């Protein structure tokens, strides 16, 4: 094994080197590039990545500080996260049509929110701020348009009627605007974003994504079906960001239904999701080569995601730190590959080394995971999430209400 995690200055020295092996691998801030997005579209042959996967590793970085205080990449990321904003400062480039889901928006906007619970520095006083940005993405994402009669409710994971997949109401859509609906109550102490949040996650449950026997979750059903045909793939991601969703709403409601569905979440993830003490992506990780780029991601929001949730609803905490502390040692025991004798993998539960050549990318969401799991060991000595009480961030009443925002001319 190359890296060591058994003490904090262990743990900072191995998160700083792997901080540095992901950044190998974005280009954004050189002459010539793209900043915020990893090397892609796959539909340009330009790289493996999606314009969302740019939004993950930016908030990757926002945390990486946050958890070590290492301030190295900062400029980067803001320069990243302030380049993708788009013409209305909603995380819509129309550039990017083509991969605007609600997902993908929703990405940048936890980003941002995460820029702000984390204290992040805050951008220029004439550009969008990170408070600002999340609520312009949650604003477009409440705008009566996204909220249809079919199914009773929830969004689209498109958001382009034109689009693949608008027929298709999917958890990851309806999670991430849960998730910020959530997150903006605890910040700004605004109840609106709070009832949203209930709605949504009402809806998650009365439609059946949530099963509500064994509360695992699945991924979604299609419109046409009255969202009944449910593809009951479970990935950890949705789950996950139920959970995170959940202990914001517990920790700003302190109403004991919310700390029912943290601990029956909670149990279902540790059931489905941690074999042996190490998280394991089962709709694809039981053979090699069928993990999607995007699928290689989501251990590594598992991680940080649940490292935040012993922070907010502490009573979690022992449930949660021993299982991530063995799930980020198998991560570290198979960063060991060739040619640096310290490249990273995603078969973490197998115990070896794989080549991500082996799932068709580069190996970036396999360096992002690593990274994610490792410093998310330091979340004992890391602050919570910042409230408005601490907060340095800046908001705005009409994020999302432009003249000329995209559901003006929907
Ligand atoms: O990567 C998994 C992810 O793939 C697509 O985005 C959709 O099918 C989602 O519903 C699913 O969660
Ligand atoms: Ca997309
Ligand atoms: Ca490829």
């Amino acid at each position: 094994q190359y890296y060591k995690i058994d003490t904090k200055e262990e743990i900072l020295e191995s998160a700083r080197t792997l901080a540095y092996d992901m950044m190998l691998f974005y280009k954004g801030n050189q002459s010539g590039e793209i900043p915020g997005i990893l090397p892609g579209p796959p539909t340009e042959h330009k790289g493996d990545y999606y314009w969302w996967e740019g939004g993950a590793m930016m908030g990757t970085y926002v945390d990486y500080w946050h958890l070590t205080g290492d301030p190295s990449y900062n400029h980067v990321i803001m320069e990243g996260m302030l380049h993708q904003v788009g013409p209305n400062a909603d995380y819509q480039p129309p550039n990017h049509t083509a991969s605007l889901g609600n997902d993908d928006q929703g990405f940048w906007g936890m980003s941002a929110m995460l820029a702000a619970e984390n204290k992040f520095p805050n951008p220029p006083d004439d550009k969008p701020q990170w408070l600002a940005l999340a609520q312009a993405v949650w604003t477009t994402q409440a705008s009566p348009e996204r909220h249809d009669g079919t199914c009773n409710g929830g969004l689209r994971w498109q958001i382009p009627p034109t689009n693949a997949g608008y027929n298709y109401k999917n958890t990851i859509a309806n999670a991430c605007f849960f998730d910020l609906g959530a997150r903006l109550a605890r910040y700004t102490k605004n109840n609106t974003y709070a009832e949203w949040a209930e709605k949504i996650f009402d809806w998650l449950y009365a439609v059946g994504y949530i099963d509500h026997e064994t509360w695992a979750v699945y991924d979604g059903g299609h419109v046409e079906h009255n969202c009944t045909d449910i593809n009951r793939a479970q990935f950890s991601y949705n789950a996950a960001l139920l959970l995170h969703g959940a202990a914001f709403m517990w920790n700003y409601t302190e109403d004991q239904k919310w700390k029912d569905r943290v601990d029956n979440l909670l149990t279902g993830i540790l059931r489905d999701f941690f074999k042996d003490g190490v998280v394991f992506e089962i709709p694809c990780e039981g053979r090699q080569g069928a993990c999607t780029a995007d699928m290689l991601t989501f251990k590594g929001y598992v991680h940080r995601w649940m490292a935040v949730v012993t922070q907010i609803a502490p009573h979690t905490k022992d449930r949660i730190l021993p299982v991530l502390r063995t799930s980020a040692e198998a991560a570290v025991k198979q960063c060991v590959g060739p040619p640096t004798g310290r490249r990273c993998g995603f078969y973490w539960k197998s115990g070896k080394f794989v080549d991500p050549s082996v799932d068709h990318t580069s190996g970036a969401g396999e360096a992002m995971s690593v990274l994610a799991a490792v410093s998310s060991l330091l979340i004992e000595y890391a602050e919570p999430p910042a409230t408005n009480e601490t907060g340095i961030s800046r908001g705005d009443p009409n994020a999302g209400m432009r003249s000329r925002g995209a559901a003006q001319h929907f």
